[PDB]
């Protein structure tokens, strides 16, 4: 399957692409201001994200730190990234379809929009302005708004025990953008799209 990550940011991003023990395709990218990078995505891939991270360093040999999203200090991530991040979620080719949502259980640090490039579906998007509204008490120093289990790691945040509800910090998430998991347990927004669909990530899709 074919992503099309579209940075429509005005800064740049480093995009990302894992399944959480290895790269999807070379697994991250710069991206500068309104560039676009088409990546491959193995056909059964299950549990897939993509994401962005931001004000990055990289060394010539592709190892550094990014304040939002970093995987381990490789430009080419191979492991999912660190918190705050917005998260492109997807399982491709599971019993003839695929599935696609938006998260913020990671936090969020950039708006993004997660569309199908192929027919029979819609998209999902999450593109309010989280940073610039996120309640103080999530607000990553490092820049992004942070979900609630990274911040205070209980029991009801991080949903260790399976049956947490919503709470004041996930709806936040989800007054600002509906159609993104906001908790653990949130009703899903998961959409079903055709099995082998193609898909465009963009970053900052509206001003």
């Amino acid at each position: 399957a074919t992503f099309e990550i579209v940075n429509r940011c005005s800064y740049t991003v480093w995009a990302a692409a894992s399944k959480g023990d290895a790269a999807l395709d070379a697994g991250g990218r710069q991206l500068n201001s309104g560039e676009s990078w088409t990546i491959n995505v193995e056909p059964g891939t299950n549990g897939g994200k993509i994401w962005a991270r931001t004000d990055c360093y990289f060394d010539d040999s592709g190892s550094g730190i990014c304040k939002t999203g970093d995987c381990g200090g490789l430009l080419r991530c191979k492991r999912f990234g660190r918190p705050p991040t917005t998260l492109a979620e997807f399982s491709l080719n599971q019993y003839g379809k695929d599935y696609i949502d938006i998260s913020n259980i990671k936090g969020f640090n950039v708006p993004m929009d997660f569309s199908p490039t192929t027919r029979g579906c819609r998209g999902v998007r999450c593109a309010a302005d989280i940073v610039g509204q996120c309640p103080a008490k999530l607000k990553a120093p490092g820049g992004g708004c942070n979900d609630a289990c990274t911040v205070f790691q209980t029991s009801e945040y991080c949903c260790t025990t399976g049956k947490c509800g919503p709470t004041e910090y996930s709806r936040f998430f989800k007054r600002l953008c509906p159609d993104a998991f906001s908790y653990v347990l949130d009703k899903p927004t998961t959409v079903t799209c055709p099995g082998s669909s193609n898909y465009r990530v963009t970053f900052c899709p509206t001003a």
